[PDB]
């Protein structure tokens, strides 16, 4: 693994969105079980116009 | 593995989006049993009109 | 793997969307169960203009 | 694998949608089961005139 | 494997849309079983006039 | 409406099954809707040899 | 509406199974819409050698 | 209306199952939407030998 | 209305099962919208040999 | 309305079962909403040789 | 009502636009109707140094 | 009403603009209904040096 | 009423601009109705240096 | 109401701009009901020096 | 009402701007309505130097 060497901007291994949303779970149920699950929404960057030049 | 040399703007590994969304469950469920899941909207990567060069 | 060398804009390895969403489950079920799932919209990537050159 | 060299714009390996969508689900079902399932509309890449030259 | 040496433009191997939509399921249903599946709408490349000159 | 005079065993107006099942819906639905819908098993009468003569 | 007068056994006016199953519905559906129904089976009257004589 | 007599047994207007089910529903549904119902067996009578003379 | 005279048993307007289940419902939904049902078995009536006679 | 007169044994206007089940419900839902419900099993009537002659 | 009397130019009641452009319509529509309507630009009057005195 | 004596122009009762665009409508809809109404620029009056003296 | 006597230029009772614009509707909707609407510029009465005095 | 006399200008009682621009409304709306409406630019009177004196 | 007598300009009762812009509307609305209203820019009177003197 090697980073990046340069430009015009910032370049970096920015990570920004990821991991596990209720994944792996291990549920054993019985008769009448509810398992709700509401997950909002995921904004993940620049937004706004950022990391704008001048 | 070899990262970007250079370019005009700032060139990098940028992960916006990515990981699991409920998956790899493992549910045994007997008779009545309800899981819902809702996810929300994903917005990953450059919005608003955000990187622009000035 | 080698990375970009040069562009006009930032040449990177930019990773917008990707990953599982609800897959690989293992679901065994008797009698009457229900599993609902809903995804909202995924937006991956350069929206509103984005990325733009002055 | 060799990146992109040069070019007037931006040249890079940019993954905007992909990943698996409830795939490779192992459901083993008894009676009255049911699993229903939604996606949601997915925009991957460029949109709004985006990435553009001025 | 090798990338895109120049262009008037970004020459990058970009991937837009991809992937498995519901495949290589492993479904074994008895009796009354219900297993509806609605994706919506794809939208990978570029829209709304994305990636022009000046 | 007269009922039932005599008979050798209770003669009467048994009514075991009957009704509306999932009927008379007004529904409206745009784009990507789903409305699943199980009905289990209906046993109306005698069963197990109910309703003998010793 | 005269009942039955006798009878060896007892004579009714049983009234096993009825009704609608799913009947008169109104669905105004637009692009893609999925409404799925399941009747379980339906066992209506004497079984197991009921209401014998002895 | 006018209920039974006589009779050997015991001769009555036995209403054993009947009603609505999911009936005369009003939905309007937007975009994704799921409404799922299960209904389970219904048992209306006589069982297990019941209502015998001996 | 006239209720039952005479009978070896008793004679009686008996109402075992009935009524509405999830009838009548004025539902209206945005989006991503679940409403998961279920009802379990319905058991009216006489069972394991009930009201025989000695 | 008139009761029963007379019978071998108790004759009455039994209601064993009956009622509204999450009916007549008034939902107005935006987004992503999850109204999950189960009702467990009925037992109406008389059960376990109940209401026997000696 | 008079016209005029004398002026330097001619005077007279000179009506350019007007009238009802879909107006008063009786419009009952079911389910998914639609009724698009589009009216171009309206040019009323003394254009392109009209009515001049030389 | 009485018109105009004189003047050094034209003195006139000019209507250039007026009367309705898409006023009194009576629109009763049900369900998924689309009326959209688009009006053009209107221009009324004298344009482009109109009744000009020399 | 009475017009406009004398004046160095033409004196008149000129209506240029007026009337109803979408305007008095009498709309009743039902569940998912879109009435858009758009009207465009007006321009009324003397543009382009009109109605001048050499 | 009586008219202007006299002037060095040609004075009358012009109406420019005026009227009901979606105005008394009646809307009685169900559940999703959307009513946009969008007005351009009103432009009355005199422009680009208009009536101007030699 | 009595008009202007002279001036060294054109002296009248000119009206360049009024009315009524979504005024007086009658709206019950229920549950998600949704009723936007943009009106433009309102320019009225003289501009660029109108009704000037030489």
């Amino acid at each position: 693994g090697y980073g990046n060497q340069g430009g015009g901007y910032g370049g970096g291994y920015d990570n920004y969105g990821g991991g596990n949303y209720g994944s792996g779970n291990y549920n054993v149920f019985g008769n009448y079980n509810q398992q709700p699950s509401n997950y909002g929404p995921m904004k993940s960057g620049n937004f706004g116009g950022s990391r704008n030049m001048g």
